[PDB]
C-alpha cells in the first residue's frame, strides 16, 4: 500500500464477582465487554457501530454500539467467546472481526485485555482525513 494508516485498539473485558451465586438465574458476575483506542482519541470519527455477539443462552445475542463508549455489561456465569465486529464510516473499508474469550474467575476483580491494530491500506481521502 502507499498509505498506510494504523490505529491501535485494546479490547476484552472486566468482571465483578458477586459474593456467591445469585439464587434466581445462578449468574457469579456482572461483566463489561470493550473495544476502546489504544491511546486517547475518538473512534466515532470513522466507526459506524460495533457490534458484541453473545453466547446464544443469551436471549438478545446480538448487541450493537454506535456512541461510545463501545461496550456491553451484562450478568451471566459462562466464559465464551464473544464475537466484536468493528464496521468503519465508509462502505469501501471492510470491518475487523475481534474473537475474545470472556473471563469471569482468575478475585472480586478480573481485567482480561488485549493489543490489536486496525490497519487502512490506500484509504479513500474523505476516510484518511476522518483517520487523521
Amino acid at each position: 500500500a502507499s498509505v498506510t494508516i494504523v490505529k491501535p485498539i485494546v479490547y476484552g473485558n472486566v468482571a465483578r464477582y458477586f459474593g456467591k451465586k445469585r439464587e434466581e438465574d445462578g449468574h457469579t458476575h456482572q461483566w463489561t465487554v470493550y473495544v476502546k483506542p489504544y491511546r486517547n482519541e475518538d473512534m466515532s470519527a470513522y466507526v459506524k457501530k460495533i457490534q458484541f455477539k453473545l453466547h446464544e443462552s443469551y436471549g438478545n445475542p446480538l448487541r450493537v454500539v454506535t456512541k461510545p463508549p463501545y461496550e456491553i455489561t451484562e450478568t451471566g456465569w459462562g466464559e465464551f467467546e464473544i464475537i466484536i465486529k468493528i464496521f468503519f464510516i465508509d462502505p469501501n473499508e471492510r470491518p475487523v472481526t475481534l474473537y475474545h474469550l470472556l473471563k469471569l474467575f482468575q478475585k472480586k476483580t478480573v481485567v482480561s485485555e488485549f493489543y490489536d491494530e486496525m490497519i487502512f491500506q490506500d484509504p479513500t481521502a474523505m476516510m484518511q482525513q476522518l483517520l487523521t
